[PDB]
């Protein structure tokens, strides 16, 4: 339900309304679309683990899982 996503840009956003179909994919996809374009890698780590798309609905039952997004930009995108 409620999740806190913080990017490497020191941007933390805490919302209390997550989906049960995608959740993760929806969150990451909505963040990239909101900014217009993807930062670079757009890879977040959940509980020190990766790949959470498969836990779309499984993440909706948490409603208390800290999320940290990472964007690797060395070529361009300051």
């Amino acid at each position: 339900m409620l999740l806190k996503v913080k990017t490497v840009s020191n941007k933390v956003i805490q919302i209390t309304s997550l989906t049960d179909d995608n959740t993760i994919a929806e969150l990451k996809g909505k963040l990239e679309e909101s900014e217009g374009i993807p930062g670079n890698m757009i890879r977040l780590v959940y509980q020190g683990k990766q790949l959470e798309d498969e836990k779309r609905l499984k993440d909706y039952q948490m409603s208390a899982g800290a999320t940290f997004h990472m964007v690797v930009a060395l070529r361009a995108g300051c």
